[PDB]
């Protein structure tokens, strides 16, 4: 089996300085040499260089970096269109989750049915008219889903974007910071989502066990699992940009993984929001790294028996 | 919906100094606007200032405090009554549990078919007769439970207080550290409890689920929920003054909160033996305050999914 | 009724310094006032002192200490046997987990229909042939279950052991580390495991019916619980050997032992692998001492419920 690795080191799509450098952490931790003991082919893109854009003036005095998001995302969906069509599953290393807008569309270019789980304390699917941070990595769930286009008015340097998912093919896993208009935008596009309430009561083994019933319980569909880290609870993933206590326990994102991984349908992943430089600690830094590197390994077969 | 909040700032429970300080730790936590934001209307009470007895000699050589404990939760009854009475959602901060005995005193007043669900590492159960350490923090439902009352001597300061609740009307969630004459007396008087064994055999849901069969499966009854921060693990809540390893996590104290909410029956809620002086740290001190606004936030309709 | 201690402190299964000191840890932690008040009672057997080995060169140019190892086993053995011969439950403290070569074979030599519960990050399951480390620790099973001997080269100062306990008669709980020909073998013999996975799936309760089931289903036999420290997460038991992430909670390993009292049939237990030496600093090793003893006494009684 074959596995394409790119570095995306983009932080635009918020305002803290330092995401950018979660690719070189994550490869610091390890990643490659996992990946390839697990039987993985490799090949690797390096760490991209996204063309910057002058003058990227805010959208209606909130939108923060609209072009030069739009662009990079257009520039990573090109490299994950071509890796895909190359025979590859994708790893995407962030860098904010604004770049899922890039790795979803490019997916979707050569998979059009393929299905999305995203594990995130957070929903990511303000709008332009929603958001109360500016932020495009709180709204890149808005731009690819059918359903919502009429709601989301076209940003500059984003026409090139067209939703190829409808509201049914993404389920969540993991929220507990949603914003009014979020929870709004998914009870009202009955989209599905498990919270950190729904894994009190279900546990992680049920929750996994409906995703999938949802997502491929018609047909097999290819997978796309974008995953922030900041699923973690903060303990765990103290290095990101917007921690929220009572997150996912270490053997709760590791299930994860290994169902993703049994499916047998894993195309593309993204290992999003590792920001070393929020970390106090040299040791917060690279325990939040190798935390990663364990998420990526286990969707790609690493288990707990051997 | 109205929610008064009552500073308790006792220590007379019990003999380590600072849990007077809980209070004001809780409020510099920044519960009030927690509480407006969920839309509560709210009327504070600031903190009481309990008159103090002269000469309060031990009682029976053992019992410490036993007047000024009496006389600052008849005053505290007086309180709670008249607020309920006002249409109150009373909220008590601590201040060790002994004012259980004033809080739950008053609300039963003119709310005497009220429940109690008791979340807590201890029972809390102790009689004069068997405590060991002669802390009334450690004895308060004793003088609670009507079928206990032929073998409850009555203390200096305690002949206003009327046991008005039976033993088939609370339930304990979290005990992990009894005394054997406790034990003795849940077994006897069929006292239902889900110990921290319990929830590790159950899950948190089917506790709950049990707890309101128990408690209001056959009618609807006001609930009190007296809350000690120690039923929280010590990493979680180490500011405090009987700390129990193997306690709730963060999110099974949310849900039980969430299910408190989710009754609509929540009349008065107890948040007792946070003690800023045994934080080792600010840091450890501010997270157990932090905690304690999260639970009473629960209580009251703060969600995990918005 | 009766409670034998063994400190057995033995580091030459492995090659870090201070496992040695294991045993006087837990001691120190109140191991015996705890088995006391249980109505434990009690003989102490102190710390032994095991026959050195002149020139125990390295077998195979791989296995460290073949003969130390064996030697110190056999002697072992024989005092376990004796305390198990005269009445005693057997506690035997390490040390590294090869001191499990020696207590069981001494259990087995008084109580031949023995089974084993055996609690841990590892299988301990290499043999001479497999082992990548050469150290024994890891390699304790393979010396005792009767249907893998073909397959176990006789290693110098082996000789006296006689492997007659079956493959069936172990059960795993907790595994999470487990080299590639460690997984054969265990699947190869139809051995049962219970893994971090199989315990985030089934929960900690259905994995202990599961365990008496495969062992005690059809008959009562002794129970010997072989408890590596390690089999608990890092962050609760720092201060040993091969720490790994992902392990037991703190509720988790009290239920384990909990269940283990349940029975009624517990008849020696190992508590291996604490060395106070790779403690960062002394709240760690009095942490990791003090859940030892935890273990231990939860296994002859201590409940949470008091
Ligand atoms: N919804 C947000 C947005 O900016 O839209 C607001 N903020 C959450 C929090 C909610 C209430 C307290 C103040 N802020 C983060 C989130 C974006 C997460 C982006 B990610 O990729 O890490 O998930
Ligand atoms: N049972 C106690 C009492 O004093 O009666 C004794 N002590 C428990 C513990 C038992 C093991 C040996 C050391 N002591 C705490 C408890 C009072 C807790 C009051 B609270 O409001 O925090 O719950
Ligand atoms: N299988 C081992 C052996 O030495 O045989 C290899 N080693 C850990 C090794 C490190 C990284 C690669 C995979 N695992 C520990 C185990 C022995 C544990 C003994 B015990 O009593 O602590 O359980
Ligand atoms: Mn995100
Ligand atoms: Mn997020
Ligand atoms: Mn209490
Ligand atoms: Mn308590
Ligand atoms: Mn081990
Ligand atoms: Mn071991």
């Amino acid at each position: 089996h074959s596995v394409a690795v790119i570095g995306a080191p983009f932080s635009q799509g918020q305002k803290r300085k330092g995401v950018e450098h979660g690719p070189a952490a994550i490869r610091e931790a390890g990643l490659m040499k996992r990946l390839s003991s697990l039987g993985c082919h490799l090949k690797d893109f390096g760490d991209l260089s996204f063309t910057p854009v002058p003058k990227d003036d805010l959208y209606n005095n909130l939108i923060v970096n609209p072009r030069s998001v739009g662009l990079a995302n257009q520039e990573l969906a090109e490299v994950v269109s071509r890796a895909v069509s190359d025979g590859y599953s994708c790893v995407t290393l962030g860098g904010d989750h604004s770049l899922a807008i890039g790795t979803i569309s490019g997916h979707a270019r050569h998979c059009p049915d393929l299905c999305v789980v995203w594990v995130d304390a957070h929903a990511d699917i303000n709008t332009p008219l929603t958001t109360s941070s500016g932020n495009l990595h709180g709204q890149p769930v808005s731009f690819l889903l059918r359903e919502l286009q009429d709601k989301v008015p076209q940003l500059p340097g984003f026409s090139w974007i067209k939703p190829c998912i409808s509201s049914a093919s993404i389920v969540y896993i993991g929220l507990r910071d949603v914003d009014p208009p979020e929870h709004f935008i998914l009870k009202n596009y009955d989209i599905q989502y498990f919270s950190m309430r729904d894994i009190d009561r279900l546990g992680i083994q049920k929750v996994m066990e409906r995703t999938f019933d949802l997502l491929i319980g018609k047909r097999q569909r290819p997978i796309h699992l974008s995953f922030d880290i900041d699923a973690f609870d903060p303990t765990l993933a103290p290095a990101t940009g917007t921690p929220v206590v009572g997150g996912l326990t270490y053997r709760e994102g590791m299930y994860i993984a290994e169902e993703i991984h049994n499916t047998g349908l894993l195309s593309a992943l993204d290992l999003v929001e590792v920001n070393p430089q929020l970390a106090t600690s040299e040791e917060e830094a690279k325990t939040t790294a190798n935390l990663a590197v364990d998420v990526i390994a286990s969707s790609f077969g690493q288990t707990r028996e051997g």
